[PDB]
């Protein structure tokens, strides 16, 4: 039945990397259970527009007062109770995603299962930064191929793109290879990006501006390598517009950027209706976010590998009791209700910068 | 010569609002006025934030923006020396969005720079009108022969365009009422961002009421649906929320998403970018008009100066200050007569903070130095 949101905690952690990362968490309490979600907004707006200070002020001053004490039928009803406000999708996603976890836990049912997924494991890829030269790129690719990753992504930039890609594909004729172009190109670079075409990249990720679709559509007329959109798809209607315009043929789907699981499933279904795949993007999540990501990724149109690689690659020690470790390019879905993971409250306390509790 | 920003003050004020301003996204009765003052070369520049405490008109918030100013933009400029505002704007870096926040810095920089030269702001932006045409934007009304109360009052004052705020389902009513009680005025609506393509049939109804345009009928972040809606109806569409940069304006116009842009200086990142938006629109043969954000006289003055550029060919929302506040934060009156608002004289914005009055309605203040 229906669920009442009785209380909420905001906990900001400073989690040591394997030098630190600020992890904002929301915990929603109701019906004897709790839901947890992780904010992916940063202190300054670098990947996208939101910030921790804007987001938390929005939570504590607006979203939380709107839902505390109220009774809801499902997470969609929780989101609807916030809906006047414009943008701020990552802030919204904190509430929406904690709601999904809480709801799922009142039912005793895994999150992915309620979203309609039925994979027990999800394929994972790996992201490589810019290396000093070709052979150094190939060596690191060769390592990750031997570890069993199912997709290799190379970071590229003007002056360093065809070379790493050429050297890599020469050494690995059949692997799934992609590049992250990190909005560093313009339409003048069309001829240079077109030189990648002979290397059969599965896609080039967001080569032009972060909030553009229109110029992406033009670039896609000039090269044959498929484009993948990231920051410019923040909703199902964006997804529709991107695919119908021919802005790309693949979507990097990040649950929090689009406002949470319900809207993420909509992006996923829109893309599928165009027969375009999505894959799960990553944002250096602690185990809370990683676990939400893994559950979302069990949906059937996540047909390319996702950035939900091992937590040990990022954190000396994670915020959850359960280890999220990929083996042979496969990450298992964590067992249990909701996300299937559990905050380690004592460890969390040792790295808590700040916390607060709100009631009705 | 170059200028050095030696210090910066953030001053947050609150002013009561004379009329109740409904709109499709809420109802507003007060206004928070975040001010930025930059100090250098013995003068100061002042600009006013147009972000709200909660993201209702658009995505930015006061808390987010002030935090961004104090933690990032101000540190990046304080103690630095610049050739022009463009250089200041370039020193803020590569952060994404947050145009209104940037605009506080950029517009204050323009005022400061204008004041070092002793030249009016408008003049330095290329404008040479000495007064600007203005209309009024009215909030949500009551019926066919009693919505005209608020409109009668404004036509008697000579406002050059009347703009009715609307929403579902309060649109063809309020307009019908107004248009035969007053069959000849330039009339428009602010469909304010509330409809979808589903409602196209409802909006083609407005075509028989002879509007200059329908403002932002569909989603605040959309251009593609607008382009489609424009094919289906004869009334020009005006974009507001959807155009936050010059490249946005180019994409909107190339797509045919609108034929008119409501240019809000702060929404697009400040004066330089507004000049660019202005010039892109003109190159497509589309006019702009100056939008409003319930500004104190600091923001209203900046708007009047920008409005002196030549593609501001439709009346703006820059109505008389005394409509809004019992008392403004500046010493000078900014009052239109017969739909004409004169350009306030002096260097930069040509207006001046009334520091004593501002202190009685300040709720926050901080000073930042190198
Ligand atoms: C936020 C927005 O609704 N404000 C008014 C501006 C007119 C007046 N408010 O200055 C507008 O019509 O744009
Ligand atoms: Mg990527
Ligand atoms: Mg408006």
């Amino acid at each position: 039945r229906m669920f009442k949101i009785e209380a909420a905690e905001i906990v900001v952690a400073r989690l040591p990397l394997k030098t630190h990362k600020v992890v904002p968490l929301l915990i929603l309490h109701g019906e004897g259970v709790q839901g947890v979600a992780e904010g992916t907004m940063e202190a300054r707006p670098m990947y996208r527009e939101e910030t921790i200070a804007g987001a938390l002020d929005l939570l504590r001053g607006t979203f939380l007062p709107a839902i505390l004490g109220q009774t809801f039928a499902n997470p969609e009803a929780v989101s609807d109770a916030l809906g006047s406000y414009r943008g701020n999708r990552m802030a919204r996603a904190m509430v929406e995603m904690a709601a999904w976890d809480l709801w799922a836990r009142t039912l005793g049912v895994p999150l992915g299962t309620l979203l309609g997924g039925h994979k027990e494991q999800v394929e994972v890829g790996v992201s490589l930064g810019i290396q000093a030269d070709e052979q150094a790129t190939v060596d690191l690719v060769r390592r990750h191929v031997e570890q069993g990753y199912r997709r290799i992504k190379l970071k590229i930039k003007p002056g360093w793109d065809v070379q790493p890609v050429r050297a890599t594909r020469e050494a690995f004729p059949d692997i799934r290879l992609t590049v992250d172009a990190n909005s560093a190109y313009t339409l003048a670079d069309a001829g240079r990006l077109r030189q990648l075409d002979e290397y059969d990249l599965t896609y080039i990720e967001q080569p032009l501006a972060w909030d553009d679709l229109v110029d992406h559509a033009e670039l896609a007329r000039r090269i044959r390598t498929p484009l993948c959109l990231d920051e410019s798809v923040a909703s199902a209607s964006d997804a529709r517009k991107a695919l119908a315009l021919g802005a790309g043929g693949v979507i990097n789907l990040k649950v929090a950027r689009v406002g949470g699981h319900a809207e993420s499933r909509r992006v996923h279904d829109v893309a599928q209706s165009f027969g375009a795949p999505v894959w799960c993007g990553g944002m250096l999540e602690s185990g809370i976010g990683r676990a939400h990501n893994i559950h979302l990724s069990t949906l059937s149109n996540f047909r390319l590998p996702g950035d939900t690689s091992s937590a040990s690659r990022y954190w000396e020690r994670d915020l959850i009791q359960e280890p999220l470790e990929a083996v042979d390019g496969l990450m298992p879905v964590p067992q249990g209700p909701g996300t299937g993971v559990t905050l380690d409250r004592e460890f969390l306390a040792t790295v808590t910068e700040a916390q607060e509790e709100h009631r009705a």
